[PDB]
């Protein structure tokens, strides 16, 4: 009997992440057929909240007409319960990718917590004399790097480039890709509205850059507002939930990698808000329905019952026959939030494009 | 190192045991469980997956795929299965995981057709242990018997979803094609066993008329395509582990046939339909037992060799112990 291996957990997780990102095993699809991603592709950034991921999977199972829509789950943490919940999805194409620069893969070194890093609340005069690595590079508020807060911005930018230029099933994909999170709940007609939203964009809003499936403001009655969409300037605090990008819109973002990776803000949506006023050629105008088709559920069983009660009471207003645009200038980030002053985070973020 | 990466994948996936197409938050394995031994011939695996997709009423039957070779094309074929619960386990002592060492091809192993007097002077590892025909160990011929015996113990005592499973488990291979009514007949075969053949030990999907089944003395070489065992029938096999792992025959079915005539407490009687429901590449209303052969003798099968290396003996016996 062969001598067993030394149980290195971090080496085992890297092996799973590296192999699955290369194989790219596609679920519920017979590749020997003529299936290709079309119109819409869902990309979900997953963390470690299985109670909210299950709510998202329940909304997808109750959704209508998504039997051919590819749903990509981008993971930054390997978890048996997380992989088990997604494995139960058999009603639509499912793909799993793993962020290969997660803190779980690097415990004792960047992008994790290097033992020579400066503490968070250590003053600069003490850090310079101590001699820690990033002593000369704090953020705009004198705070130093924390690995747990920088991973989300790294993952969002890596998964944006990965699904557009590293996923072989999305080669030459000329549709839209919807970006949501694990703590989101999609309406049963979110795909029905998106198909009419994109047709309404190609006919009445040629200047619309991106699409959104709704804001955080929802009315108790969907009467008269369920078939209406608004054309507004993209605000990160109001349109960070369910963002649909195009191939042309993605190329404008990847051309702004240096500006995205150096902006001192660990929030990806606040950084995109700065892109509109700086590196992007113009600010973004978003197409969003007056009634949201996506909800932020963040107890799980309590907020889920309120969403399903809101959608059931207004079941008559969903799935509208026709959408109509109803009757706005740019907006700058009011304040940098810091957390992205370490140049090591800058260089790692810039390398995703290469 | 690719082989070192595969070892890491196998250890994690055999422990996690991710169950597909099942919402664990009220499904439990019942009646029948399918266990398929997969190697590295996707052209035949696709035929088996086409037969499963065309089968009737197997939406609740768990199909476990035991792999001895990691392949992107192989893993992609099974991921497309969305119509029944799917589980993937990996044989952790395969040649892909150990290329340059046992159970693979150790660089110090003796050649196949090297005489024993030359092997003793050369000093190769297994020089003192050739098979019954003067031939030495070949890794490619020992993997099938190693995988079959490990997979028998793993699905019965190491799969958490099959804990306290009080049903039957069907064992087939990647090069098999199931009839669309194989599960329809099995459900009536087990009902027909509980009513007209209390002495039937195991069931078979084939070796006449479409509604007739026969009761014969169980020969392993005649029922190696789609073999359904019970927990009591499984326990009889593991109690004969030393005889299975030391018998000089790399074929698992020839070894099981020798197990019946030399180690089993009593002979087995098998229920098999006259028309096979499995093929090596309908839907009757009622099944009726036709031919009922009495228990007759069975001669010791001629050994084919290929299982004389004691290293294969110890590894085969250790599967029940390793944890
Ligand atoms: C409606 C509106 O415009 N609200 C603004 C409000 O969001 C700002 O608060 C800051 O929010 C960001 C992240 O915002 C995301 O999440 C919100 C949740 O509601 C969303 O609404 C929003 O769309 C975004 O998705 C936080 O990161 C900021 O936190 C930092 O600053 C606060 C100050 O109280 C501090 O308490 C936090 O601990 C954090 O401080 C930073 O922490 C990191 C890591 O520990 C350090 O590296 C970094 O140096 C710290 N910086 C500072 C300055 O201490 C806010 O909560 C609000 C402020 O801009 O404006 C409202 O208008
Ligand atoms: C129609 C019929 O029933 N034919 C039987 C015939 O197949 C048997 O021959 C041996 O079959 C086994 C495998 O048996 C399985 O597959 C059969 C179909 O091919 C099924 O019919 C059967 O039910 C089983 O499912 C083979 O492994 C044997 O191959 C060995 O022996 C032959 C002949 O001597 C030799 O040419 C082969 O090369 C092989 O020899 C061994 O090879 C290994 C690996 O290199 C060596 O380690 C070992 O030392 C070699 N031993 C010998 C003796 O050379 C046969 O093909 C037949 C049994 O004799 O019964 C017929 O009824
Ligand atoms: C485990 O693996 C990681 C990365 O492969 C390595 O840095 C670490 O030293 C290993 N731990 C050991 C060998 O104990
Ligand atoms: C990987 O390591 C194994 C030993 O564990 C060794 O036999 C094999 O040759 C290595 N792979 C390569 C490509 O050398």
């Amino acid at each position: 009997v062969p001598q067993p291996e030394a149980d290195n957990l971090t080496l085992r997780y890297r092996s799973l992440v590296y192999q699955l990102n290369f194989d790219q095993t596609l679920r519920n699809v017979d590749k020997a057929g003529t299936w290709a991603p079309r119109e819409l592709v869902l990309v979900v950034q997953v963390h470690n909240r299985p109670e909210y991921l299950r709510l998202l999977l329940d909304s997808l199972r109750k959704a209508q007409g998504i039997d051919n829509v590819l749903v990509i789950f981008s993971h930054d943490f390997w978890s048996t319960e997380i992989n088990q919940l997604i494995a139960g999805v058999n009603f639509c194409p499912v793909l799993q990718v793993f962020f290969p620069f997660s803190i779980q893969l690097y415990p004792n070194e960047f992008p994790g917590s290097d033992p020579r890093d400066c503490p968070r609340d250590l003053p600069k005069n003490a850090a310079l004399k101590l001699g820690c690595i990033n002593a000369e590079y704090p953020d705009s508020f004198g705070h130093y790097r924390e690995a747990k807060f920088s991973q989300t911005k790294h993952h969002w930018w890596w998964k944006l480039h990965f699904v557009w230029e590293r996923v072989k099933i999305l080669r030459d994909y000329a549709g839209l890709i919807l970006f949501l999170e694990e703590d989101h709940y999609l309406a049963p007609d979110f795909y029905h509205v998106f198909k009419k939203m994109w047709k309404l964009k190609q006919q009445e809003c040629p200047e619309c850059d991106v699409l959104s499936l709704g804001t955080y403001s929802a009315s108790r009655s969907f009467y008269g507002m369920a078939d209406k969409v608004d054309v507004k300037t993209w605000k990160s605090t109001e349109h960070n939930m369910g963002l649909a990008l195009t191939r042309n819109a993605y190329q404008k973002l990847i051309e702004c990698t240096d500006t995205f990776c150096t902006y001192d803000d660990y929030n990806w949506d606040w950084t995109l808000q700065y892109l509109t006023v700086s590196c992007l050629p113009k600010f973004w105008k978003v197409l969003v329905p007056q009634i949201p088709r996506i909800f932020h559920a963040g107890r799980p069983s309590t907020q889920s019952a309120q969403i399903e009660s809101l959608l059931n009471n207004n079941k008559q207003y969903m799935f509208p026959e026709t959408l109509t645009i109803s009757e706005v200038v740019a907006i700058s980030p009011p304040r940098k939030n810091g957390g992205w002053g370490d140049i090591r985070d800058h260089e790692l973020c810039k390398s995703y494009r290469r």
